[PDB]
């Protein structure tokens, strides 16, 4: 098998064309057969079904993240998915109990993954909506990738940027890849042993454009708690939206489409006290039409998290620091520094006022493949 040094992270890289990577995310969506469609739709469901096992092993899930609030099923189910695909025996074996995949082996068909998390991405965009993943492997200097798992990582997502970096100088490499990712895509990133030899990070950037709505010249009052305010930039809309109250769990649903498949709902609690209770009512394992305006804050939201934290208690740190074998990655010694994703959230522009001035709850969901591709928590709109 040949191999190949990733490319010192200080050398020219052009930036990435979203808008051709959307083009390709539409053809891959549009080229779907009957079962590769039903098995995008059966990952999407898989990944939900990972989210809703990690918050059942944590009870306040976001002193994890940095930043906004803000989780992507689908990307910690690709950044586990793509891990596998360089891992062998024990670290293999642990990382496919953890994706639950009920296909027939080939070890698990990660190229049969992979390329399934691409067909739900092109589902999406296919539909106004830009999503868009691309993959930083960062490797210590003279580290060498073998080719048929960087090739692999391509059916992912067309975009994976391999670079060797010095992790000696550790606060410096953190700052190499945000400035090194943020000069390659324009987004805004965060991130954080000297052992290290290896970081592989997933950036993900979503802008949801909501037709119906604007963008309202005078900012209202966000109320972070009863005692603290801020002003915020509102979004307002009027249509025909479903809606639900929950008298029982005292709390209220609203689900504004953003096509016929995709939508956004909102989960406000009755009182703010209740927002970590109602949210495990929800986000775990019955709305109909109503005239609403709705009026909620702009959301420019950036967030990351090493996936080492989120399945701290499916012991992932244990899989990637024990007995590892990543040896079809490279045959050069592995040390994972940080397993990241960041996530670059944009939600942008009788009758039952709807007003989301307090903390709320949100997700991102997609009949076309059954999937929660974004999960958060909005106790400020500015960060």
């Amino acid at each position: 098998d040949p191999t190949f040094i990733p490319a010192p992270i200080q050398a020219k890289t052009s930036p990435v064309d979203e808008k051709a990577l959307q083009d390709q995310l539409v053809l891959v969506a549009a080229k779907l057969d009957t079962e590769d469609k039903l098995r995008a739709a059966m990952v999407g469901m898989l990944a939900n079904f990972l989210g809703f096992r990690i918050y059942g092993m944590h009870s306040e899930l976001w002193g994890v993240v940095h930043g906004a609030t803000v989780l992507s099923p689908t990307a910690v189910f690709g950044t586990l998915a793509s891990l596998y695909l360089g891992a062998l025996d024990h670290t293999a074996d642990r990382l496919q109990a953890i994706l639950g995949v009920p296909w027939k082996d080939k070890r698990l068909d990660a190229h049969k993954v992979l390329s399934a998390l691409q067909a739900v991405q092109g589902l999406l965009v296919a539909q106004q909506l830009l999503l868009s993943t691309v993959v930083g492997v960062f490797t210590a200097p003279g580290l060498h990738l073998k080719q048929p798992f960087v090739q692999g990582l391509a059916l992912y997502t067309p975009v994976v940027l391999p670079r060797s970096l010095d992790f000696t100088e550790l606060d410096v490499a953190a700052e190499k890849i945000d400035r090194f990712m943020q000069a390659v895509t324009g987004w805004k990133t965060g991130s954080s042993s000297v052992d290290s030899t290896l970081a592989f990070n997933t950036y993900v950037h979503f802008q949801g454009k909501m037709k119906g709505f604007s963008l309202l010249a005078e900012p209202q009052e966000f109320w972070v708690d009863q005692s603290t305010s801020v002003s915020v930039p509102m979004l307002s809309g009027m249509g025909t939206f479903q809606h639900w109250s929950d008298i029982q769990d005292q709390f209220s649903v609203t689900q504004v489409p953003f096509t016929e498949s995709a939508s956004l709902l909102l989960i406000q609690p009755h009182y703010a006290s209740d927002l970590d209770k109602v949210e495990g009512l929800t986000f775990q394992q019955k709305l109909s039409p109503r005239t609403i305006h709705l009026t909620m804050p702009q959301l420019v939201l950036q967030g990351s998290y090493d996936l080492q934290d989120l399945l701290a208690q499916a012991e992932l740190p244990a899989i990637l620091h024990t007995e590892l074998n990543l040896q079809k990655l490279s045959n050069d010694r592995i040390r994972v520094g940080e397993v990241l994703n960041s996530i670059f959230f944009e939600l942008e522009a009788e009758v039952l006022e709807v007003t989301l001035n307090r903390p709320f709850l949100f997700a991102v969901y997609d009949q076309s493949a059954t999937a929660l591709h974004f999960l958060g928590r909005v106790a400020n709109p500015l960060s």
